[PDB]
C-alpha cells in the first residue's frame, strides 16, 4: 500500500458545516443509528444540532451512546443488535477515532452472521457494510477517511486493528468549531497521533518523492509550531482550525495508504492499551521515541533529515547519528513540553506484566522480536 | 464546492505500475472499451504494454483509438456505438486529458438514449456511468482524479465543460515514465495547466486556510524552479517525477472541488480553442494574466500575497497594487521564458473573430459581461 493513495471519502471542512448533514444524506435511507460517546457531544451543544439536521432530513432516529475510548467489542455487538432491531439503513458516527472506529466495526458487523471479534481478528472478511458518515469532533486519527478500525476485547485484554475499503466514511464534516471542548491531554494527543502518521509515511523505504518529504516536514513544522499556542488557549477559532486541516485535509497531498493504514504497525502501543486501557496516543508519546532509537538505521538519513530540516539540529561538529539521535530527542522533548506522557510511571505501570505485553504484542528489514518489544517496553519505564 | 475536498479515485504512483492493471481490473466487468489518442502511446511502447496487461487480466479488448486534443463529440458518439455493439463494461483511458474527457463523455453516453452532446451542454444529467479507469501520460489536468470532461463541437464551433461525480476515474496509474514522451509544447502546457488549477484556488474568498495557502504557495514555487530544468532535460526521470507528484498526488492537499472544477471557469480559452483548436493551456497562458489584470480585486490582498511569497517581489517603495500588477507580470514572464505563447499572434490569431468569440465565451462579484471579454481578448492580441 505504499504506492497508493486513495482516500474516497467526501469531505467537508468550516464553520456550522454540520448544516451539510440533510443533503449528505439524501441519498441513504431513512433509519439512521446515531453512534456518539460519553457525552461531550451533548455538553457542547452539538447533540441537539446533529439531531435538528437530522429532524430536517427526515430520517428516523436511534442511537448507541457510550463508545468508549478504545472501543470495545461488547460495544460493537450492541451497535450490530440495534442495527438488527431497528432496520437501519445507515449510522452517523459524531465524535473522535473510538466512536469512528467503533462505528466501522457496527457497519461491518451489521452484515455478519456472527460475533464482530471475529472481524477485528481477521476471522471473517467483510463481505459487504452498512453505509456511514460522520461529524468529527477530534482532531484527528484519520479514521474519518481510512479503512481501519482499532478494537479492545476488554475480557481477553487484547487489541487489534483491521480494515476493509467497504467501510472507508462516505462523508465526514470537518468543522474547527467541533473540536473546541477536547480537553487539554486528548488535544495533545490528537497532535501526537497526527504527527506519527506523518513519520510513518516518511520513514518508508524509496517511496517518497523528494517534494513529499519537503510537504512531510512543513506539515511537521506546523503542528509544532502551534501546538503550544493551542494548548494554552483551547476555544482558539484559527489555532483549532490549523490543527484541524493540517490533520486531515493536507494529510491526502502526502499520505500513502499504508501510512494511512499504520493501525497495524503499533503492536506494541495496542498491548499497553489493550492491558491498561491507555490512550492510544499516550502510548505513542512513551513508547514511539524508543522504537525510534531501538530502530535507528545505520544509514540514519532519513532521521537525520527530519532532526535537520524539521527540528532544527545544527549539524557543526556532530555525526550523523549524534544529529538523528538529537531529533528524537528534541521530538520527546517537544510532546513533554506540552505535558504528553513519557514514561510507563505516568500511567502508574511498573514493569509487572511487561513479559505478558511482550507476548501479546508478537501476537522485512528491522522487524522486531519479542526481545526487542522488551526492550523497548524496559526503556520506556 | 469550495468547502468541499473529494477525490475518490484510487491513485497508484510510481515506476512500472502499469503491471498494477489485472489486480485494479479484477473488480470490473471483462468487456473493456481501450480508448487513446493519435499514437504517441504505440511510439513509447506503451500500447503493447497495457494490451499484455489485459490479455493478464482475461479481457476482451476493443478499441478506441485517435482521440483529437480538444476532443470531438463525434469521437464521443462513436465510443458509445461501439460500448453498445460490444456490450463493453468498463473503459480504459491511456493518453491525456483529451482522451481522459473523452473517456468520461463515453462513459455517461452509454447509459443515455441521446446525442452525447446533450450531455455536454448540460441538457441532459448523467443518471448512470459506465465505469472506468486510466493509464495518464502527461502531467496532469486533473481530470484522471476529477469528475468533469470537456468536449469541442467542430461543427457548431462550441467547447464547453460539464462534470458528474458518476464520472470520477475509478483508478489512474501515474508513471512518470509514462511521460517521458511528452514533446516540448504540451510539457509546458501541462505545467500551465497545473499552476492555473492551483491559482483557483488561492483566488477563492475566505475558503483557505493560512496552512492551505502556504501548501499553495510551495506548489507553485517548486513548479517554477522545476519548469525550466524539465524542458531542457526531457527524459530525466526526477524531473519527470516531480512534475507529475505536485500535478496529481500533491493537489489532493489543497485544491476544494470547485477548484478542481474549474473547467467551468475558463469560458474565453473554451471559446478561443473551439473556433481555432488551440491548446486550453495555450490559452491559459496567453489569456489568463489578462484576465487577472482586468479583475485585480480592489483590495489586492491575495494577488500581493502570491506575487511576495511565490514571484519573490520586493514591496519596497512600492504600492500593494503595483506589487500584485508585477506579480502578474512575473507570471508571465516565467510562463513565455519557458516558451510558453503569450499573444494570440502566436498562434496566427488577429483580431477578426472577436465579436464571434466574445458570443461565443458569454453562452456573483467580478462576473464578466460581453465588454469585458472583448477588452480582455484585445488585451491578448
Ligand atoms: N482507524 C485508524 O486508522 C486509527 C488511527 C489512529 C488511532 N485510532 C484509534 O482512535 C482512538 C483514539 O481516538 P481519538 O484520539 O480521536 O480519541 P477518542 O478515544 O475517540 O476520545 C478521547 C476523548 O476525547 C473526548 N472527546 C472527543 N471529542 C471531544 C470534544 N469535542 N469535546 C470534548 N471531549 C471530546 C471524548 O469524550 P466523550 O466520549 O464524552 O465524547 C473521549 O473521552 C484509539 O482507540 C486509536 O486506537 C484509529
Ligand atoms: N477534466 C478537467 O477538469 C480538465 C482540466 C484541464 C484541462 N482539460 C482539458 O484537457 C485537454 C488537454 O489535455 P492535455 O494537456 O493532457 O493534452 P492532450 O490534449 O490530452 O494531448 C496533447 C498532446 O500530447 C500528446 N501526448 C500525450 N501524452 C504523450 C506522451 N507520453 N508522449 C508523447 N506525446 C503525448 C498527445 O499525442 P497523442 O494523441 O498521439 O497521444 C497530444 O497530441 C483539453 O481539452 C482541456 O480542455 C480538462
Amino acid at each position: 500500500h505504499n504506492f497508493t493513495y486513495w482516500n474516497p471519502t467526501k469531505l467537508i471542512f468550516g464553520r456550522g458545516e454540520v448544516e451539510r448533514l440533510p443533503e449528505e444524506l439524501k441519498s441513504y435511507g431513512k433509519n439512521v443509528l446515531l453512534v456518539y460517546g460519553g457525552g461531550s457531544i451533548k455538553r457542547s451543544g452539538l447533540y441537539d444540532q446533529v439531531i435538528e439536521q437530522l429532524n430536517k432530513a427526515g430520517v428516523t432516529v436511534h442511537e448507541l451512546a457510550g463508545v468508549e475510548p478504545n472501543p470495545r467489542v461488547s460495544t460493537v455487538n450492541k451497535g450490530v443488535a440495534l442495527c438488527k432491531e431497528h432496520h437501519i439503513d445507515f449510522l452517523l458516527a459524531v465524535g473522535g477515532g473510538s466512536v469512528i472506529d467503533c462505528t466501522k466495526a457496527i457497519a461491518a458487523g451489521a452484515k455478519y452472521d456472527g460475533d464482530a471479534w471475529d472481524i477485528v481478528t481477521k476471522k471473517h472478511q467483510p463481505k459487504d457494510a452498512l453505509p456511514f458518515g460522520t461529524v468529527l469532533t477530534l482532531a484527528a486519527t484519520g479514521s474519518e477517511m481510512n479503512s481501519g478500525s482499532v478494537i479492545t476485547n476488554w475480557e481477553t485484554k487484547e487489541k487489534y486493528g483491521w480494515g476493509s475499503p467497504l467501510v472507508f466514511p462516505k462523508f465526514s464534516i470537518l468543522d474547527p468549531v467541533n473540536t473546541f471542548t477536547v480537553p487539554k491531554n486528548h488535544t495533545i494527543y490528537g497532535m501526537v497521533d497526527m504527527m506519527s502518521h506523518v513519520f510513518e509515511q516518511y520513514f518508508h523505504h524509496v517511496s517518497n518523492t523528494p517534494y513529499q518529504d519537503r510537504m512531510c516536514e512543513s506539515l511537521l513544522r506546523t503542528v509544532i509550531e502551534t501546538a503550544p499556542k493551542l494548548i494554552n488557549d483551547l476555544e482558539n477559532y484559527e489555532l483549532r482550525e490549523t490543527i484541524l486541516y493540517t490533520g486531515t485535509i493536507a494529510l491526502n497531498g502526502m499520505l500513502s495508504m499504508g501510512a494511512r493504514g499504520d493501525w497495524a504497525t503499533h503492536n506494541i502501543e495496542h498491548a499497553v492499551s489493550a492491558v491498561y486501557d491507555i490512550p492510544h496516543a499516550g502510548g505513542l508519546a512513551i513508547l514511539f521515541p524508543n522504537w525510534m532509537r531501538h530502530t535507528l538505521s545505520e544509514n540514519p538519513a532519513r532521521m537525520k533529515q527530519l532532526a535537520v530540516r524539521v527540528f532544527g539540529v545544527e549539524e557543526a561538529g556532530k555525526t550523523d547519528k549524534e544529529v538523528a539521535l538529537e531529533g528524537i530527542d528534541k521530538l520527546s522533548a517537544f510532546w513533554t513540553s506540552l505535558g504528553a506522557p513519557n514514561r510507563l510511571a505516568d500511567y502508574d505501570i511498573n514493569d509487572e506484566q511487561l513479559d505478558t505485553i511482550a507476548d501479546k504484542a508478537m501476537a522485512q528489514f528491522k522487524s522486531l522480536n519479542k526481545e526487542d518489544v522488551l526492550a523497548i517496553l524496559k526503556a520506556s519505564l
